[PDB]
């Protein structure tokens, strides 16, 4: 309630030949994680494969100090000790202010669904756009299908604004984009955006605590 959600979204690029030990040590690292750590919110392993191999990991704690005991125990400093070897390069990581994070519990199947995306604001229309795109998240959370939506802005550049969302299928995803309130937003705040990448996702390993509902004050 008092403690600020630590919200950190780690990237890399994947050897060509390491796909199976990436997949496996991934799988392990976040089944060791949750079953045995404290204060962890939930681990949550995808992979971008356009082009060269991305691997993505969503990472949410309770607070610094669960994510300083996470750093450094075992399950962590076994998948450290992994990652020169199945890494080729880059080994990015975005530190998120979290302004929404919601969820439920994930189960995961063949059907989960995750998106990414970053979204680069103009400076001079970001408060008008924050208060947008809260509300569309929001609105969001409450369609049906929809298990997740983690909302924030880097700690590095407040106009960068980044959103993690999972959904139960990929219909309830294309519904959710092709719904009035969706497109109307994508209208409204076209000439406010510098910059989009969504990432489609593919789901590698999932665990949360879920019932997630937070928002900053």
């Amino acid at each position: 309630m008092y403690a600020v959600p630590i919200l950190n979204v780690y990237d890399f690029e994947v050897k060509k030949d390491k796909e199976t030990s990436y997949k496996s040590a991934t799988e392990d690292y976040v089944n060791k994680t949750m079953g045995v750590e404290q204060g962890v919110l939930g681990l949550f392993a995808a992979t971008d494969e356009r082009d060269k191999t991305t691997s993505y990991i969503v990472e949410i704690y309770n607070d610094y100090l669960a994510f300083s005991n996470h750093t450094k125990n075992q399950a962590s400093k076994d998948f450290k000790a992994v990652i020169p070897q199945i890494a080729e390069g880059n080994l990015n990581s975005a530190e998120i202010d979290v302004q929404i994070a919601k969820d439920k519990k994930i189960e995961q199947n063949d059907n989960t669904f995750a998106v990414y995306t970053v979204i680069d604001v103009k400076p001079e229309n970001d408060k008008e756009f924050a208060e947008i795109i809260k509300n569309i998240v929001e609105t969001t959370f409450n369609e049906e299908g929809t298990l997740l939506v983690y909302l924030g802005t880097d700690r590095r550049n407040f106009n960068k604004w980044c959103l993690f969302e999972v959904y139960k299928d990929i219909d309830s995803y294309l519904n959710h984009r092709s719904a009035k309130y969706f497109k109307d937003y994508i209208t409204q705040t076209k000439d406010m955006i510098a910059g989009k990448k969504r990432a489609e996702l593919q789901v590698l390993k999932i665990e949360n605590k879920g019932g997630l509902d937070y928002k900053k004050l």
